[PDB]
């Protein structure tokens, strides 16, 4: 299907996956003219936490008013189609390989980078879709997402060169109707001198979580996603339907992203996160799933808070075994070492799993996707 000479998987090794701004502006009108300009009406998920979960929680309140929806999400965890979230589910392989077959032999197609060419798909994908969910990707106020006309914006929380520097690039594409989720104070300062500038209209969130959304939470025992970012995706649906009066939380679907909370067998659970909040939810996970100390399979960035989240980790956790990765942001591996040292963890580097143990995957999506590459190889 998406294999072969002529296939997707092929032509995506010829775009190795890591600048010219006026490129995908150039693919893009060459694309509208060669085949259409998409009537789905598009919301732009920008910003840095939160964007996976915000955007498919309005693609499911969307789906449930009997809406075609596609969500566009990026990287993926275990297959490139995890990508595309079309009408309730993720796209068939040759649904995706059909759309592949029509790009390819244009010459815009070959000039895509890899996450353009991914772009180009979701909106020949959308084609008939009333709703098209686009998160954006790395490319800041360049990236390839940026090129489709908008009409809403929702802006989740922003972090970590300067944060300042990090909200200008994303804030600065704003359209003329935007949703901010709460915010540090600089953020929400820069956004709004932006939106003044721009004459935009700029919806803020309010920093408060609903009764709607705490059952819905508790109901479905969703800890593993901060309630705040369905108010967004709440704020984000009622601001595209303004007429909609219904509940539409009761019959709201738990929420299931794959690479969350995932359990790719009976004995290794997988989760893309490294957050206090998805420690928290995974420990609460791993007490009721396992009943007992497992082994954690873990690396992470340098720019994130290993020392919390293993602490909050440790009272479930036996040992750690460190899945070596060389990519360069990467934490040190004797700073590691350190932090486990300090909070009296026993580890070692990973090499296999046992069948008689279990098993957290946790970190990154690198992480989870290096663990699964080495795990399919057996």
């Amino acid at each position: 299907p998406l294999n072969g000479l002529n296939g997707l998987k092929a032509f995506l090794e010829t775009k190795p996956k890591e600048f010219d701004p006026s490129r995908f502006i150039q693919i893009y009108k060459d694309f509208k003219n060669a085949f259409f300009e998409i009537q789905a009406k598009v919301i732009h998920v920008v910003g840095t936490n939160g964007k996976g979960s915000t955007g498919r929680f309005l693609t499911l309140l969307l789906a449930d008013q009997n809406f075609k929806v596609l969500h566009f999400t990026s990287p993926h965890v275990f297959e490139f189609r995890e990508r595309f979230f079309l009408n309730g589910s993720v796209v068939g392989e040759s649904v995706l390989e059909n759309a592949h077959q029509q790009l390819q032999s244009h010459a815009f197609s070959s000039a895509c980078s890899y996450f353009e060419y991914a772009t180009l798909l979701a909106v020949m994908l959308a084609k008939d879709c009333d709703y098209l969910v686009l998160e954006a990707g790395l490319g800041g106020e360049f990236d390839s997402t940026n090129a489709l006309k908008k009409t809403l914006s929702v802006f989740t929380p922003i972090d970590y060169d300067s944060l300042e520097s990090i909200a200008q690039t994303k804030l600065k594409a704003m359209g003329s109707l935007s949703i901010i989720a709460p915010q540090q104070e600089l953020v929400l300062n820069a956004a709004q001198k932006i939106a003044k500038e721009k004459h935009a209209k700029l919806i803020v969130v309010q920093n408060e979580i609903s009764k709607g959304v705490r059952d819905y939470i508790e109901r479905y025992h969703l800890a593993r996603f901060l309630a705040m970012n369905l108010e967004v995706a709440l704020k984000a649906f009622e601001t595209l339907l303004p007429c909609n009066k219904q509940e539409v939380l009761k019959n709201l679907k738990p929420l299931n992203l794959i690479g969350r909370c995932e359990l790719l067998s009976p004995n290794i659970l997988i989760d893309v996160g490294h957050n206090p909040h998805s420690a928290k939810a995974l420990k609460e996970e791993i007490k009721r799933i396992f009943n007992a100390k497992i082994i954690l399979i873990y690396n992470c960035y340098q720019d994130k808070d290993a020392f919390l989240v293993l602490e909050i980790l440790k009272p479930v956790i036996k040992k750690v075994l460190i899945l070596e990765l060389h990519e360069e942001r990467v934490i040190k591996l004797e700073k590691l070492k350190g932090i486990l040292e300090t909070l009296g963890l026993e580890y070692a580097l990973f090499e296999d799993v046992e069948e008689n143990e279990n098993y957290l995957v946790y970190g990154s999506f690198l992480v989870a996707n290096a663990f699964y590459k080495r795990y399919q190889e057996k």
